[PDB]
């Protein structure tokens, strides 16, 4: 169907979470922690940069919990993650690789 549905910028950002947990093997869920502050340019086909942290939760990667629902665990693990999101979810996907060692 649609060839043009466009998100905010945060939504993108938490969609693209989204799909990097649906692409893990790790055992829990990792949730949005921290996104960086930036200023676009207005076109929705073109990449935004993005870079955030995210930090594992209580929850299984495959739950079907609202990751809002899902506690940070205590000592969990967070993944610096970096790369960019495109606006536009019709086609295309984000790029964004996430990494424990980035700190």
């Amino acid at each position: 169907g649609s060839h043009m549905q466009v998100l905010s910028y945060k939504e993108a950002v938490l969609r693209a979470i989204d799909g990097i947990n649906q692409r893990s093997s790790d055992a829990n869920l990792y949730r949005l922690l921290d996104l960086d502050p930036r200023t676009m340019d207005g076109d929705p086909d073109t990449p935004k940069p993005v870079s955030f942290t995210v930090k594992e939760t209580v929850c299984p990667r495959t739950t079907q919990q609202s990751p809002e629902d899902c506690d940070f665990k205590k000592d969990g693990l967070v993944k610096r993650c970096m790369g960019t999101v495109t606006l536009n979810q019709a086609r295309g996907s984000f790029d964004i690789s996430c990494d424990k060692d980035n700190k």
